[PDB]
């Protein structure tokens, strides 16, 4: 596949915003190996809409000054640059790493990669469901839990634990809980030690709000 182009501001928030995750190249010239190497992302990021810009107009509006890769997201409204000497010695492992990393979605899953990325974006606050891939309940549960996360956009980010997963048991057994009381939340903070539980978690949008609204309570 290959980037779409974007010759004006209206065309490339819309094609931001019809993404929960994109990537575009906004370029002064295309004589530099960050062209290619954008390309060679598109097959392989199946999950994320990849952009290209030359024009004057929509570089300003990024408030971009000269080549620079950018991730957007949905989720917390952010959008990180690759910029100067990071793009001029830009490889595709680099740009495949950055991308892995900072592709946050309305509920992002958790791993060692995905866990980087969530602790470094300006929301502070993060919210776990674990329970298991292999559940019943799982579809039905993860819709739902989607749903609530539409609530809390910009306040928390909704992440999901596969506790079906032997590299989530420490972050599960952290927070006091073991196998038999999930489904359930953990909610905690990046910067800070408070966090909360709801053991035996029934997963209705009602009970994840009224869970995250105490939390948010005073802070």
């Amino acid at each position: 596949q290959e980037p779409t182009w974007l010759t004006d501001v209206p065309a490339a928030m819309e094609f931001i915003a019809a993404t929960e995750v994109a990537v575009i190249g906004f370029f002064q010239d295309l004589e530099i190996p960050a062209v290619p190497i954008l390309h060679s992302m598109v097959q392989k990021f199946p999950g994320v809409s990849f952009g290209i810009s030359t024009d004057s107009e929509v570089l300003t509006h990024y408030n971009i000054t000269g080549n620079t890769i950018c991730l957007f997201r949905l989720v917390d409204n952010e959008q990180l640059n690759l910029e100067d000497e990071d793009i001029e010695s830009i490889d595709a492992t680099k740009l495949s790493r950055f991308i892995e990393i900072n592709s946050l979605h309305m509920v992002t899953e958790y791993n060692p990669v995905t866990v980087i990325g969530l602790f470094n974006s300006v929301i502070q606050i993060h919210l776990l469901l674990i329970m298991n891939k292999a559940s019943p309940e799982y579809e039905e549960n993860m819709h739902r839990y989607q749903k609530a996360a539409k609530l809390f956009q910009g306040k928390i980010l909704f992440i999901l634990v596969d506790s079906g997963m032997k590299e989530n048991g420490k972050v599960i057994s952290f927070f006091k809980l073991k196998e038999s009381q999930l489904p359930a939340l953990a909610i905690y903070q990046t910067l800070d030690d408070e966090w909360d539980t709801l053991p035996t978690a029934e997963v209705s949008v009602e009970h994840v709000q009224n869970f995250c609204d105490g939390f948010l309570s005073g802070k």
